[PDB]
């Protein structure tokens, strides 16, 4: 009912590492979206709450999650952002789907041990 930041961190970091380590599939997700650099300048018109892996890492590192479902919500926000923004035929969309499949596998037994 009260989760200490260092125990969320130690429980959840390996699930975040599972996403990061997927190469090339994590590469679009490792840093905040820079719409001008990426040549997707309308991104913030579509995606109102951006999220990426390095953001989620920083949140886990600084104790910003009071409970583990908040971490799951940020991961899924990142995925929902990609599935909204990109066409279903896009390699970014398909990479997002692969990362969600990996996440589902890794997070389910972790959320159960919590
Ligand atoms: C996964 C394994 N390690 C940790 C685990 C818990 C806490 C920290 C680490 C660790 O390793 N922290 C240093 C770092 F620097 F790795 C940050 N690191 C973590 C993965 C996400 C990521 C992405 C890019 C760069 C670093 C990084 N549990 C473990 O099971
Ligand atoms: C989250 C945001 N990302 C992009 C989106 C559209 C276009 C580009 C990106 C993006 O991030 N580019 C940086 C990259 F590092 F990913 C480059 N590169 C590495 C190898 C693997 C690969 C695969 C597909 C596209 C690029 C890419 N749509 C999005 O929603």
């Amino acid at each position: 009912k009260i989760f200490k930041p260092e125990e969320l961190r130690q429980a959840l970091m390996p699930t975040l590492e599972a996403l990061y380590r997927q190469d090339p599939e994590s590469l679009p997700f490792r840093q905040p979206v820079d719409p001008q650099l990426l040549g997707i300048p309308d991104y913030f018109d579509i995606v109102k709450n951006p999220m990426d892996l390095s953001t989620i890492k920083r949140k886990l590192d600084t104790g910003q999650y009071q409970e583990p479902w908040q971490y799951v919500d940020d991961v899924w926000l990142m995925f929902n952002n990609a599935w909204l923004y990109n066409r279903k035929t896009s390699r970014v969309y398909k990479f997002c789907s692969k990362l969600a499949e990996v996440f589902e596998q890794e997070i389910d037994p972790v959320m159960q041990s919590l």
